[PDB]
């Protein structure tokens, strides 16, 4: 207890994975009305601690930064449609979560409407996303009969109003499960029906545990309704209850706990577009340790300069951050994705990857040619990813989402002078290449050069037609490893 340490042991830091129309805007506003550009990141106060919730582009926004955001968090709150359970996108960004086995909270989301059997949306998630599934509530009815949910180790039942929503509803509690209250409130009909299911669930489903919870094993479920406002504070109870502190991250060097001083942190985004009043291009930073005070100077290890920050982007519930928030850097060219900051202290933060693109194509002039120094250095930053075949001179560009590819060419035409033209190409995905025995190597990149390029930072990756040949390549060649991530 010693007030810095307390600044650290009260923050909580996550971010949101769903598929898109599952309910991460409606939820992330209700949210916000419980703790009483900026959109990006919110910081909020909720019972004893200060949470900061990061936002992840899903819609046309979507991009490879989306992904990065899941770095820079210690925990995620899975959103999940009730109505369609576990979507594309939930396995995708559950993927990226397993590169440091993040704790997952999950919202079983759209109890208003119908939606599939309860027991089978656990059993969705255990077979498809390699979770465990533990529920702390339980819904009663849903639909027009949805009447709240029950609380397994509370062993109460919260009572949901409806057409409630833009406020927050008067907490209703029926105490015994066996309280003959419950059976007043809801009906015996949904309350034998609840005891029914109770049983199923002991028989079939896992006691909550919050060291596996830590260890990104298990994921409490919660039954709730965002546009009703009903069970997003018992999600966020959760959060406050379970979810870590400040963790460490690693560097080239050592691992970095939060409770030293001396700031510490990296970047994980940088905006898209340039408007503000000018090209700023917002780069977004994770602080890991120490506090961010308003003149202070740091060191941008990359360039080995001292930099002094005078305006920094601040998310507040004035101008300071603790490990934990996340700071907004004022960039007009000098700063790039994965740029550690400290105090003098020269060490890179290693967590922050370049994903295996889920988009391609051929990038082109319609002539002659600078466009190469002009994508290696959008690479360089986080803008995209590029591919250079040792068999040719074509340039293929690697984007997650569409935004990018139209990003490229804005700033191709405007900070370099090339105008540039897409045309399709057939890959499916890439993967980064190594192996440690030379002679075997070398077998390999002769017999597959005409699916082999190479980055913008020069790692050689196997571009594969499909992922039926990238399978073939895999179990023929096994000896090389297929990495699917690399440190950017
Ligand atoms: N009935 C019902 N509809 C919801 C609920 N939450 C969101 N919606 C609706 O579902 C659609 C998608 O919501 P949205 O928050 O934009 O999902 P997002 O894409 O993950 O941000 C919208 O038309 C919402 O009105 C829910 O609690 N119940």
């Amino acid at each position: 207890l010693s007030p810095y340490l307390q600044e650290v042991a009260k923050r909580r830091t996550f971010a949101i994975i769903s598929h898109p129309d599952a309910g991460k805007t409606t939820i992330t506003e209700k949210v916000l009305l419980f703790g009483q550009i900026t959109t990006s990141v919110m910081q909020f106060p909720y019972h004893d601690c200060l949470v900061n919730l990061l936002d992840t582009p899903g819609h046309e926004d979507f991009s490879e930064d989306t992904y990065r955001t899941l770095t820079a968090v210690d925990c995620c709150l899975m959103v999940i449609d009730a109505a369609k359970g576990v979507e594309d996108r939930t396995r995708k960004l559950m993927e990226v979560t397993r590169l440091r086995d993040t704790p997952i909270l999950t919202f079983m989301n759209k109890l208003d409407r119908d939606i599939r059997d309860p027991m089978e949306l656990l059993d969705e998630v255990e077979n498809e996303l390699k979770i465990g599934c533990a529920p702390i509530t339980w819904p009663i009815g849903c639909g027009k009969l949805f009447k709240g949910v029950y609380h397994l180790y509370k062993d109460e039942t919260y009572l949901y109003q409806s057409g409630k929503g833009h406020t927050i509803q008067e907490v209703r509690i029926v105490k015994g499960l066996n309280n003959p209250d419950l059976d007043a409130a809801v009906g015996e009909d949904l309350a034998q029906q609840l005891r029914d299911e109770l049983e199923l669930v002991k028989g079939a489903s896992n006691e909550f545990d919050k060291e596996l919870f830590l260890a990104g094993e298990i994921t409490p479920v919660f039954f709730g309704t965002a546009l009703g406002n009903f069970g997003v504070d018992h999600m966020l109870d959760g959060l406050v209850e379970w979810a870590p502190a400040p963790m460490p991250r690693q560097t080239d060097t050592r691992t970095v706990e939060a409770s030293e001083d001396k700031f510490t942190g990296f970047v994980f985004k940088i905006q898209a577009n340039m408007d503000p009043k000018h090209r700023d291009r917002v780069a977004f930073m994770r602080v890991v340790s120490g506090k961010y005070e308003k003149g202070m100077k740091l060191r941008q290890v990359r360039t080995a300069k001292d930099v002094v920050i005078s305006d920094a982007l601040t998310f507040m519930a004035v101008e300071e951050a603790y490990p934990g928030d996340i700071l907004g850097l004022h960039n007009h060219g000098t700063i790039q994705i994965g740029d550690t900051f400290t105090q003098g202290e020269m060490m890179k933060f290693t967590g922050i990857p370049n994903f295996a693109p889920e988009l391609f194509r051929r990038i082109r002039l319609k002539d002659p040619k600078q466009l190469l120094k002009g994508l290696v250095q959008l690479s360089e930053e986080g803008a995209v990813q590029v591919f250079r075949p040792i068999s040719n001179n074509d340039l293929i560009v690697g984007a997650v989402g569409v935004l990018q590819f139209d990003v490229v060419v804005a700033r191709l035409k405007s900070e370099y002078n090339v105008e540039a033209v897409y045309e399709s190409v057939n890959v499916a995905t890439a993967r980064w290449v190594e192996c440690a025995d030379a002679k075997k190597f070398e077998e390999f990149k002769r017999k597959n050069e005409s699916q082999l390029a190479l980055d913008g930072g020069d790692n050689l990756a196997y571009i594969a037609t499909s992922m039926v040949n990238l399978r073939l390549a895999q179990e023929r060649y096994p000896d090389v490893q297929f990495h699917q991530t690399r440190e950017h």
